[PDB]
Parts: structure tokens; sequence; C-alpha cells
């Protein structure tokens, strides 16, 4: 819908700034989004200040028509207050400070830092509360990047151990949920817990898990200080962050519970190189991968049940990942209408100009060094004008959905029974089968209710609370059907084996048990007939069938030859299908179009593998990441986004579409 | 003979107690191994104690009809000692303490652990003196596991200096004897003399050795103080100990020679991945490499001169190696008559039961986490009847010697020359090929007497002690030949050089000296003709002929074109054979054979990669680690040990099949 | 001309004394370098010394014709001064000191360190000012090696804010210059700069270039201390210093200012292993290769415009590089003659007999251990008699410059955007594609005067001062052209972004601007055509041609496809080449045979890539470090340096072959 753009008018000089302001006009950014790392230009030293700027800078965004959203400058604490109180800092498990030089040196845990947070936020929020024109506030900046939501220094181990306390009530409890036994770790008292540091083996997965959700509920109560005085400031503005692809350490939904609306940075190029599991293929090397892209889009609208923005959109060529080749054309406009697709109503770009100052020189911004234009430019401009052409989208609903348990995504990066395993990959073969099909997806945590769903997958649900195992064996009894995945079942909230086979509370919404598993180098050949043959990666389950009906059988040829390897089974009224496999691209897209029969949607036939398609409100889009060509007959030229007889609409290298209609259909 | 389970009931209520107990015995196994990780379970707090648990373990483990054998607790201290006394905990080089939170957290020359060990291991053994049916003892759990032989503390610099004292005497002696002129190393007093720690460049090779020999004679001081204590506690106690398998830091000879039984831990699929020269293949995967885990039975059982135990046995998938695939049907019977071949008679499998508990849920136990059985249990019954059937098989004597030194394995770890030079894969090739033939063999140290050995084997003897030298020279002399491989006659018993040229000591007990030698990356072709052409790998040693005879020459094509490469040379009565290189299958064999030749043993036909043979007493044992099939003609039905025309026996994969008779034969 | 070797009397008794310096007379190496590491055996205790050794050992240098150049022992402090003045040690930036028990362990800035350096260098020049027959000094030994340059303690702490202080004058000035408000890194004072430490994401790119500097000023001001004292003792001595090769943390030439001549060890077999990139291919294990070697000739001989010494030549196996095959057959009589090609008149081997004691055992001498004769003995003889036959040698002059910039190594080491991204590999396309065509070669500082060269070849400018761009504007406005390659002009002598596009000060001394750069994994197909395709590696700029001529075009077939790739201009008398591109061997032939057509000089046709010939006075020099063989027809036997009808000369494997008379030619 809205467009809008990350501006510094720290590193600029004020003559630019009416201009550039007038160029963002022209462009047709409606948002403008800065003071990140500002604080050292505000207060250079304690007690003295420098608002001026920023005022003349708002006005200017007003003065031509554009919000601007305004953020929190605790992401860089100048040198002089890090000299000033030292304790503000972080500390890695060897205890190492991770000393200034960077952005992001402080901890969540310092009371410090706390004060001086509201200090520094107090001043800045009132003196913007009623008149001006900022839109909302966004908190700090990318919370826990560079891996900064783990600290390990002593203040984190005072809010540790009270955390610990308010969990578990007295120390016999914590002894016995984590059972302590093994390696004789039972603790004495609260104080005899430390942070996990060097020691020569592995480290308790009960202690580690504890300690990330520890750590991701530090960093949830500070960001609703954050929120409590924002929203202390206006009544109106929104409180917002902006969270990252593909990350693992922070736990969104819980942070996302404390704001109003849920924003996240996208770079497709850089993070489809960041070992995203193979090597990057050219045309993902100037586009990225749709799914990955895509299930980020999902788990970030899918937060609050609303729709989102992307704070940061990758620009052009950027620093971080290890090469960075120049995008394809068009690619901005591509990313701006794929985030269009998945629900984002706003899309800012990052960053206005590119920075001729920091580390972060060889990072593009719409504009050149010159002060000329970059590609990104002239796209955001086009993909302006598409945005005010379509309708005022509407919000997305998907009809199934895919439960992203952050708790089972920490328990098995403890315990991967496996160098080449993860679970961003795993969730990625069973969504990406889904998409594949071209529906709209949801992805949600336990937490959510699972009505309202045609389907439901759940890849790894680890840690299965008792509570949610009966919400699904009535949802399956009375709705639709549910996939799980290999790994579901195996551990309860305390990640602890139960006495039971595996999979514990849900081995009779299933007709199997577990006889055992086994982790397989891809080196091996991995196949599976259906009782054609496919292959599976790195994960076999044997199924002991007790209640009924193997699908796939293993045609591996070892000790596991011939023992089910899908099963399904019919409770009530509605199925479950269990894979105890990591299916390919085959298997995958035969359960995803299976599970799609089983529920009476929609799915259109297998679309290529740069190809994704999605319904927002009553357009449909079809966003190629593919730099060949694509080319859809059965439908006549009746689109609203197209490019500058009737054999269909041919969608070039890096284009979009959008089409009215909610399609089955096959292309190119 | 007899079996076992390492049973832990700490972990498990007192109500499945005597059920399992019931089960262990309906399996068949007569010892039980518990106590390593109950320090915590206890003492829960200094001065308070609760043994009365472990009694009526002991008690049902002697109602039905088992001797248990107890083990100190001291692999574990709980956290309120280690909060207590924290100086106990060790220190890698750089100084950073290695906490609690797992297991082995203690220093081996800290006085106050000294202390303790004393109170605790005191009060255990009081316990249990006289009276109850506990058969003996095991000293900590796998000392110096996950790399805790060697610590940097200021405890062990102290142990160091006066280790150092009494090696040397004085500091001048200390300074000629490693000869400390290069680089301005000499030391002015023995207190100028510090642990290894960080420095720029490589550290000195005497420096490095003099810790690696002071790290493993102060453990060896340590189970002195506890086999001392365990011997006063009851006159008929055994005391033993768990070690592992291709363990480098620790000397198991010396501190055997403190024990009255020898015991290791053995887990074939696991080690086999673990980065053992090439990729694990599949059928390796599921049954580990016969001659990695056969070498260590050798080197365990030549300890004393006497069987072993194998203390502990993996009993299906496990957890520390990489990837754990399912094993192969019937692999643990495979491993349990391969130990017995091997010298075992007892064989106990860790663990009873797989722990719902700590950082170890996967690794399995015969049972599973049901309470229902394993593969392990149905396994572990039939090796059971099959073990009673087949005799009370006697203590096997191997015609061959490999001399194992771990001297020359921590001065070459100093100084490999080249990244892909290993100790363990250079002594497996020789062993190997020795095994490929059929016979038993004995690894031991320069300790041990030669005599009595119709061949002896010496791939890397780096230091040879002139006394060790004369001793090899008159075995020559008077009895059989040796084949001595490369790097040995380098350095002395300071792993200092000498004057003279390779092979120093032993110039004239070869018929060459050598000129120089080179490392090889394994991209080049590297083969040798005999003066048919075969390859060797990654090392070459010119020889320069001055005695007599040259066998094979170098067909390399290099500078190093047409040299002679393996020697031979007939001193008095008995010969000896100098192998410049690392030889691949063919030249091993080769050389294998040809030794066999001259001293009359019965090497059988070529055994395939994965088939080993074994006579003990008057039994012969062939354990398939191949999971294709094996046929030996010439021989009929009377075989003992056999699987549920006369054209030979079909031995399955992983199967074995215990003849009688000592054979010359090959197979399939 | 002169033949010598790095003597250590410090290792050998003295009985061998006088036969080795007689052996040596034998050979005919007229100088012999000692005592770098003879501190500890100087002082073994403070107030005591023990010179009488090297007098006697100085005697016999001279007693046999050669002379000694002498070296000071600040290298290794012995063990008493280390533990009596700890401070003096180094600290990596977590804080870590490298302790002792190695060679290198000092900081350039612990004024402690300075007062003992004067006391010691005092003490043992005066012994020897006028009297004995001592010939020069060289500072300590390999400067920096180990990385033992850049030291981030609290006195390098202190020396780096005055430093600061003394480049920028004041705080703002600092940060303006370097531009700290990105991520709010402005400083309040020069105290609160600290060496970088630990932080949870990159280092700013002029702070990191800062310490660069500073570290290299650093060991620069040590050398002057002691050369000062040096030419205090005696004002006929030169004083010198060993430099290494490929080494990026000290600035040779700053340095070099402050000697007399230049020295370098070479050791051609190691180097090559050290990722050059590419795998290191036989013939390269057993010779090296020409350009990497050559380039460091270059380097260290146009440091004072004056001829060079090798004070370091490999003399066989040597033991640091990851494998160490033999080197072909008079591999060190190719290394000596390639070295008296590229300008040196001194090549001293180390070391004269293997080291039995150190860890640098494996390291092998002109000696055995047996002190019989090595290899290295008989080619240093052979070269020996050879440099007394081939004349007086002059100092060669190049025609062509290459401008080698450390500022420009270390800003892209900081910000490589590639990880397949060297500096050196760079540096070696294009040196190497210009020595391809057999010229001599001058490697130079933006510093030197570029007036009296052809043409000039500028890699990676990557900082350009204003009056080196008017310094390039001018001469190739009078004199010759010029061929810049990628990544120059991008940014200052502060390491900021220039507000214009690529090359910033250089835009109009080139016919475009530069669109925007990509960074490419060497798995795509990158290739150029003329407006025939060769390929490109790893680096693409596109070039918008504002004033001229494109000459290459991308036939990449991606994004780029069509842009210009090479640029050339005539601004007025005299052109410019720009090179967009990193080339691979084809191209970069054509790029330098086409620059050499432009520039009048006498380029032979393509040579082999293991040849290499130079022009040294009047003869001239091919080293063949191929093992194949060499023919050059076109010239009859009248060749100075030759081996033990006319249809040219046989060169054969790592041979040379000195020739009179300046050729334009071709071979094999
Ligand atoms: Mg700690
Ligand atoms: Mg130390
Ligand atoms: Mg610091
Ligand atoms: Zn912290
Ligand atoms: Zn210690
Ligand atoms: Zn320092």
């Amino acid at each position: 819908m809205r467009l809008g753009v990350c501006y510094f008018p720290e590193h600029w000089p004020s003559e630019e700034w009416e201009r550039d302001v007038a160029a963002m006009a022209d462009a047709g950014l409606e948002y403008v989004r800065m003071a990140e790392f500002s604080w050292g230009v505000l207060e250079p030293e304690r007690g003295t200040f420098d608002f001026e700027w920023l005022d003349e800078a708002i006005e200017l965004i007003g003065d031509h028509g554009m919000q601007a959203v305004l953020c929190t400058p605790t992401a860089t604490p100048p040198k002089w207050l890090v000299d000033e109180r030292p304790s503000i800092r972080q500390e890695d498990p060897d205890g190492t400070v991770r000393e200034h030089g960077s952005r992001r040196h402080y901890c969540f845990n310092s009371d410090a830092y706390r004060e001086e947070t509201a200090r520094i936020v107090e001043r800045v929020t009132e003196r913007y509360a009623d008149s001006p024109h900022v839109a909302g506030w966004q908190t700090d900046n990318e919370f826990g990047c560079h891996e900064t939501v783990r600290c390990y220094c002593d203040d984190c181990a005072d809010a540790f151990r009270t955390w610990l306390a308010d969990r578990y009530g007295d120390i016999d409890r914590l002894n016995e949920a984590w059972g302590n036994a093994f390696w004789s770790q039972q603790y004495g008292s609260f104080d005899e817990i430390d942070p996990p540091g060097p020691t020569p083996a592995e480290h308790h997965p009960s202690r580690l898990l504890a300690y990330a959700r520890f750590s991701s509920d530090s960093v949830v109560e500070y960001n609703r200080l954050h929120a409590d005085l924002i929203r202390e400031a206006d009544p109106d503005w929104f409180v917002t962050h902006n969270f990252m692809g593909r990350f693992p350490t922070l736990n969104a939904y819980d942070v996302s519970e404390d704001l109003d609306r849920v924003a996240w940075d996208s770079y497709p190029t850089g993070f489809v190189q960041d070992r995203y599991d193979g090597e990057a293929s050219p045309d993902q090397l100037r586009a990225g991968d749709p799914d990955q892209v895509g299930m980020d889009h999902d788990i970030y609208r899918s937060a609050l049940d609303r729709p989102f923005w992307v704070m940061e959109q990758q620009p052009g060529d950027v620093n971080w990942p290890p090469h960075c080749p120049q995008p394809g054309e068009g690619a901005m406009r591509l990313w701006a209408h794929h985030a269009a697709a998945h629900g984002a109503d706003a899309v800012l770009y990052f960053r206005w100009r590119r920075c001729l100052e920091g580390q972060e020189q060889y990072h593009a911004g719409l504009r050149k060094a010159d002060g000329s234009p970059d590609r990104g430019y002239a796209d955001a401009a086009h993909t302006s004008e598409e945005f005010a052409t379509l309708d005022g989208a509407s919000h997305v609903d998907a009809p199934v959905a895919v439960v992203f348990d952050y708790d089972s995504l920490w328990a098995l990066n403890a315990q991967p029974h496996a160098p080449d395993f993860d679970y961003w990959a795993l969730q990625e073969a069973f969504y990406g089968a889904v998409r594949g099909r071209g529906v709209q997806v949801d992805v949600v945590p336990p937490s959510a209710d699972l009505s309202g769903y045609a389907a439901v997958v759940a890849p790894a649900l680890h840690l299965v609370t008792e509570d949610l195992a009966d919400r699904l064996t009535d949802y399956i009894a009375g709705g639709g059907e549910v996939l799980f995945g290999p790994r579901t079942g195996v551990k309860d909230a305390e990640n602890k084996l139960r006495p039971m086979s595996q999979p514990g509370p849900l081995t009779d919404l299933v007709g199997a048990t577990v006889d055992q598993h086994e982790s397989l180098p891809r080196r091996l050949e991995t196949t599976v007939r259906r009782v054609p043959p496919v292959s599976f990666r790195t994960w076999a389950e044997w199924l002991d069938p007790d209640a009924a009906e193997p699908q796939y059988a293993y045609d591996v040829d070892g000790p596991a030859d011939g023992r089910p390897a899908v099963v399904t089974n019919t409770v009530g009224d509605g199925q479950v299908t269990y894979c105890g496999v990591w299916p390919e691209s085959d298997l995958a897209d035969a359960l995803a179009s299976d599970l799609l029969d089983r529920a009476g949607v929609r799915y259109a036939e297998r679309l290529p593998d740069g190809v994704r398609i999605g319904y927002r409100g009553g357009r449909t889009w079809v966003t190629n990441f593919t730099s060949d060509r694509l080319r859809l007959p059965e439908i006549d030229p009746e689109s609203l986004a197209v490019d500058d007889s009737a054999d269909g609409i041919v969608v070039g290298p890096y284009g979009v579409a959008v089409i009215e209609g909610d399609c089955v259909d096959g292309l190119r």
C-alpha cells in the first residue's frame, strides 16, 4: 500500500536535506524512519542535548506530506556512557566483555541501562508527544542482532536466578523437573545456579532451554519498558519493532504481545547466501529464495493476526553476506510486491543514500554516493505507482497453518543429532511444499487457536504440553486433518523424555508408535515407496503401526528396509498423518497436495521452484524469482499490475502480475 | 564368558527396581556396575549421607545371583563442593576454568581434591569391605575424557616443577637434555618453568613431551591413591578402570601397573565416524571397523598379560558421534563375540535403560524408554547363551607383537610434519595387514620383553633408548625377525635428535641409513615396485643402503625416483626389514604375509576387509562386520556358535561362527 | 655475487667450529650471520656476560677470509628477564598475554623493553665497534613474525592515543575525518579511544586502518632506535633487516627508510603451500612459484632503489608449511640465481646445519645432522662458482612499475567484499602478466616518483591522495600510459568514501565512471569479449563511459550483460586504461602485452608458466621452475652460466642459463 525509506539526516549536511525529502516525495514514500544511531549526536556529553536538527528533519518530512516513524537511540550508547558505567556491556560465556566499537553493546539485565533508557527515551518522547507529525515508534533496532540476546554477565546471573525461582517455586521442583540426578547435577539452592560457562562436555538440555527462555523473556521485559513509556507519551502512537529473518534467539511472539504492529528486515540475496541449505544458485544470488522470505513474512504477519511492515528492505548490493552480486533488474519492485502479497501494507527501504561513512560503506541505498539515484529509487517509484493503483488491500487469511515453536527450535539446536539438521530447513521443506501448491499459509505458535484452519502441519512439535495435545485431538476429531513431521512428541515442557514411547501424548492421535530413529549422512541412498520411489533426507523414524495404516515404506535397503515410514489414521471425523521422514521436494509435494485434497482447498498445480502466488483480499499475486520467463494461459490481460492475441499473460524475469480471482492453475 | 550391564538405580523409581534386576537375571547378565554419578544423590549437602538405596540395590543384585561391581563417585563432584572449594576445577592453557555443568570437572593435582577423594572413597568402601556381595571396584570413570588429562592450573604448575626436579635433578641437566639454547629457551631455575601457555609460535618438543608425561603420571598417582584405599578396604577385591578407544592423552600401561584387571569402552559405530581416516562406509556406519576395535582390544588385553573386560559396550544408537544410524541386526552380539575373541571374558553393556534425563537422552540402552526391551536386550540374551555353551575360554597368546609407544605418539602429535599424519592410522595400517592374515596380535610398550614372539612390528619407534636398541639387536640375532615402520630411531628419551643420521641406535640393525624424508599431499601418485606396482601414502624416506639389500624402489617419478624404499638385512640368525614408507593395503599385506612366512606361523589367505578371525584357547572365531554374506567351504558344520549338503558354513551379515582348529583358510 | 650462510655457533661444540668454518670457506660463502637467539647464552642471569665464544667465532670467520654480519639478540629475551619485568610481553585483542616458550615475545611500545634493548645492544655493539672484521648489523629477526606487529596491551594503548593526537591535532578533526556519526561512534576525547577489542560486529574501517598504521609506525621507531645506536657504534657499518614474503602487517618501505640495505627470507616451496590461491602443483611443491618470490624480490629491491640481500634462503626441506616434499634437484642453485637475476648481490642460506635441538628439528641446513653435507652445500658451491664467473653484476632498472600500497592492502583486508579476494593475488595477476612477457618490473609505493617509467600498473589504488592524483595525471599527460586495476579511487587518506562516484580524483583521468560493483563466487561463468572470449575472476565493475572508449564488454549474460568492462582514454599525449575486472591468465597477458606495445619495450613472447627471465646489467637470466625441459633456439652456446649442432641452448629442469643480450624470444 504505502512505501517508505529509512533515512539518516545524521550523516548528511542540511543543504541536501530538503532536496532529498523532495526526492522522497517524488518517489511516493509516505514514511521516513530515523534516530536509530543518533544518541552520540544528540548527547555528545552527559547533560548536553542537540534536538533541533531532528525537529527540522521532521518538519520537512511533514512539509512534503509524509509521516515519520521515530526510534529509540538505545542500540548505540556513546563512548562517554560506556566509559562512565562500564557495567552496561554484555559478556559471552567465558566472561569476555563485548566492548565498544560497533552496535548493540549493552546488556538487557543491567539495572544501570534500565535507568538510562528511562532517561533518554523519556526525554526524546516528551519532545514529541502530542504536537508534531511523527507517526509512531520503533524499539531499539533489530533486538539481539550479532548474537546479543544471550549474555552471561553477573547481572544476567541474578536475573536468571530470580526468573528460575519465579518459574519453579523451590529448588526441589527444579531438580525433579529438569531431573538433575544424571551426572550428579542437582542444585542445592537457586544461588548454586550459574549461567552456563566453559565445561568439558555438553550442557544440560533443560538448563540450556531455561537460559534461552530466560534471555528472550529478559528482552521482552526490556521491550515492555520501551512500549510502556512510549504509550505514556502519546496514546495515539503505535509501538513496533524490526525483527530479523531466520533468527533463532529471540521469541518474536511474546515480544509482539507488547506492541501494536510487527515489522522485520528482509535482505533476500544476503540470506540465501548464509548457508541456506545447499549452494545458493545464480537466480537466488540475484533474487533470493521466495520460501525463506515468504515464511518470514508469514511468521511476522501472524504475530498479531494483523498485517505487518517490512521496516528494512534490501535496496541493492549490501555488505554483510560473503559475496554480493548485483541483484536482478527490478528485484526491489519484486521484493516489495512479494511482501505486499504476503501481507505487508508498508515497505520501507534501507537506506536512503549509501553511507560514505561507517563500517557499512559497501551497503547501497536507493541513491548513489553522488546523491545520484540508484536502481532502488526507480524501482521504488514503479512499485509506488502500482501500489497506489491496486486497491486498499485487505488482510490475508490463511486456510492452512504451520506451527512454529521457538522452544522446539532451541531444544533441537541443543540436540540436533545431526550436523546437517536445522529446524529452519525442515519447516522450509514442509511449508514450501504447501506454498508450491499456491496457497497462503499461516505460521503460528502452540499458543494460537487451531480452529478455523482447513489443515495444519506441525513439522517439529518437540515439546508437547498435554493441553496442546488434547486441543489438537479435539481439532482433528471435530475439524480438519493434520500432518506431523519428524521429532514431535519427544519431550515435555521441561525438555525431558517421557516414560512412554514416541510421540508421548500424541501416541493415540496417530496410528503408530516409533520403534527408534536414526540420523543419516546425506551420502546413502534414502528412498521411500508407497504402500513412485521418492527420496528423503537426513532423518528416518521406524513406525510401529499399532492403531492403523502405513502409507510409505522404506526402500532404503538397510536395517530399516520395508518398515513403515509415513502413516495415516482416522480417529473420528477428520484424519491425522505422521511423516517420520524429512521429505525432499517430490515427497513433500505429494503430502502437501494430498492434505489439500483432504481439506477441499484450491491448490494450483505444482508451481515452479522460483514462482510463488498468493491471494490477498480479492486479488492474487504471482511473484517470479526466476530469471527465465513465465506464461500463464487461461487468463487474458485483465490484470491490475503489469509491466512496461490473448494467450495468457507473460511475467518476465523478476516481475509481478496482480490478478483477481483465486486461481487453480499452472504456467511455464 | 560372562555378560553384564551398567545400571543406574539413581534415575529410576524403586518400584521398577526388582523387576529390572529380574529382567537382568533373565538375560543372564552376571555383573551390574553402578554408583558412577551418585555423589550428588549420596551427599546432597556436606555431612549428610544417603547410602540405603544402594544397599537395597546391591541386595537385589545379590538376590538374583549376580555380583555387582561398584565405582568411586569422584567423576562428578556436586555443585556445593565446587562452590565450597572452587580450586578443584581445571584450567586450559589460556587460564579459563572449566566450570560445573558436565562431568570430569576436577584437577588431578589439587591437594584439596585429594583430601575429599580420601573422605568420600574411604566412607564408601568401609560401608562394603567384608560383608556384601560386591565383586570389585572401578576407578572414577573414563579418566581424562573430554580432554581432562592435561590441566594448566597453578596446582599443576607446582606438580610439574617438582616432577621436573625429580626427573632431572638440577636445572643444568634439564637445559642440556632438552637443549634450550635454540631461541634462548634456557631455564635459570625450575621455578622459571611454567606450564605451556599462549605463545606466538610452536612450543618446545621436549617441553611439551615433558608436560604430557607429567599429566599422565599425575593421573597414575591419583589412580594409585584410589587403588591403595580400595585394597585397604578388602584384600579380595579387584581394582580396575574403564579406558577409552583411540585415546592419546593417558598412558594406560603405567596406570594399569596399579590395578588388577583392565577394562575399556567400545562404541564401534561412533568411533568409525570420528574422522577414522577416510569416509566411514555404510557397513562401517552399522558395525564399525574390526581393526580399530580390535587394536584397542589387544592393547588393553596385553596391558597386564591377562584377559580384560569391556566395561561399556554400545547397546544401540548413541548420542556423541555426528550421525548415529541404527546399527545392523545383531551388531551387539557381533561386538560381544568380537571382544570375546580378542580376550574379553566379561562384556558389560552401557546402559540398562535409555536415560530420560540428562544430556545423554539420545543414548540407547538395552531397554527402551517404556521399560520395554530394546534390540540390545535380545542380542545380549543370545550372546549369553552362546557364551555359556562355548567353553571356559582361555587367555589368548599372540605370536606376533606390535610395539605401541605413547611417547612416540605424543612426540609425533607435536610434530606430525603432515596434516593427514596420525600415529593411530599408521599402527592401523601395519596391524591390520597382520590381522588380514588371520593371526592374533599383541600390542605392547618397549617395557615388555620381546622374546617369545615369532615376529615383531614397530611402525613408529620415534624415541629409541639404547637399552631398548640392544634388546632388539639380541632378539633379532637370537630369534625372529622384525619390521620397522617409518619415523623410528629419530629422537632419544629426551625428544632430541642425534648427531648421527637416522635411525640412530638402530642404524646397524638395518642395512641402510636415511638420506632424507619428505611429506606428501595425497594428491600425487605415490608408488613403489619391487627390486607389481603398489601405492604408498603420505610419507617417504629415501634409504641409503650401506649394509645391504633394497627390496622396493620408488616408481613415484619425482626427485626420489629409483631410490630404495624398503630394505632387508640379515645381521646374524634372523632378519630385519625397514619400511621407509606408509604402505597402503596391498603393500602392507605383502609385507605382513612375508614376515609371517619368515616366522613359520599359520597365516590364512587374505581375509576380506570386514572379516576378522582369532584363535582363543582352542576355538577360533570369525566375526563378520560386512553385511553381505560369507561362505567357508573346507569346514563342515561342527561349529559351536551358530545362528538360527556340507558346503562349508555360511556366516550371515553381522554373525559369528566359533570353530575349533586354528585354520589356514579363505572364504567368500 | 657473494654467497653466505646463517650460522649458529650457539648449538654446536667448539671442536666442530673451525672445521665447519673451513667447510664454509670451501663452499665460497663470504658472509656468516649469527647472534640472533644468543641472549640466553650471553646473559644467563642479569649482570653476567659470556662474550668470548662469539669473539673466537668471529676470529675464525675472519681467519678464513669471510666477513661476518651480526644481529641484535632482541628477538628472544630470556626467561629471567620476562619473569623480572612481565610487562614486556604483548597482548592479543581479548587481552591474553603471549607468554614465553617461543620467539618474538615482547611489545614494541613498552618503555621497559626500550630500556633493555638500549642496554643489551649498547653493550654488544661497543664490544665490536672499530676493531674486528664484522661487516654490518641486522635488526632483531623477522620483525612482526607470528603476527607480532599488532599488540593490544595498555602500553600500545598509550602509544596509540599519542600517535592519534599527533596525527589529528584535536578530537573533532578525528571525528570528522573518520566520520564517527554512523552507529554514534564519536569520541569525546582521545582517551576515550581504546585499541580494538571484542565487539559484536565489525570494527570501524578508519579505526582499524589507524591501528595498523600505528603498529607499523611503532615498529619503525623501534627499528630507528636500533639503527641509531648501531650507527653510533661504528660509522662504516650498514644497518639492515630481514623481512618476510607476502607479509601484510609491516610497512617495509618506512622501516627501510631507516636502514642502508634491505634483506628478506625466501622459502618458495613453503609459501607456495600457504593457500597460494589454488592447489600448489607438484613442480611448485618442489620449486615454488617464480612470480610470488619474484614480486617479493622486486618489492625489497625497489625499497631503497638499491640491490638487496636474501638474508635467509631455503636450504632443503623445512618445517613450517603443512607438507614439505623434497625440493627438486638443484632447487637451491635455482633460487640463488633467481634472486641474483632479481637484484640480490648476496644470498645467505639458513641454516648451516640442521638444528638437532629446538622446535625446528625438521628444518634442514646446508649440512645434515651428521655434520655430513646436505644437498644445499653442493648447490651452494656450484652457484658460488657461477656467481664468481659471471661479472660484477649491476643494479637492474625496471621500465615498468607496479604501485604496491600497504594502506590499500590493509583497507581491503578490512573490507574484502569477498572471501576469495586477496590483494596479493590481484597484484600477482597483473605483475605476473607483465613478467610473462619477460621484463624486469619495479614495485613501489605512491611515495616514489613515477617519472622514468615506460608504463605503470596500479592494480589497487584504494586510497588516492589528490597530490598523488595530479602526479599521475601529469605523468600520463607528459609521459607513458597507465593500467589501473579494480578498486582504485574508492577512499581517501582517511579510508572514507567520496561524495562523488568511483574513481573519485581519477574520474577524469579515465574515460568512465563506475555504475556499481559486484562480487562473484567463482562458480558462475565470468567472461569478457572485446569491443576472443576470455574469462575473469571474482570481481566486476560496470563502467559508465562518459569520456570515451570501452574495449572489453561482459559476455557473462547476467544483469551486467553487454556493459563495458575495460576502458581506454587518451587525455593528452599518453593513455590510460582501466580494468574493472580481475583478469585471468589470458586477459591479463593481453593487457600486459598491449601496454608494452604502447611503451616501446622489448617484451618477449608469452613465456611458459614456470619460466621467468630477467635482464640484470648486460646479462639476462632464464630461470626454469618447471621440471620438464626448455629449448631456446635462435641463441647459440655463448652463454656464461651453463650446467654439467647449435640448436639453441637446453635449460634442464630447475636450471639457469645466463645469456647476454636482452632478448625478444620464445622457447619450448
Ligand atoms: Mg560464569
Ligand atoms: Mg600460564
Ligand atoms: Mg581492550
Ligand atoms: Zn550480560
Ligand atoms: Zn589443573
Ligand atoms: Zn602490546
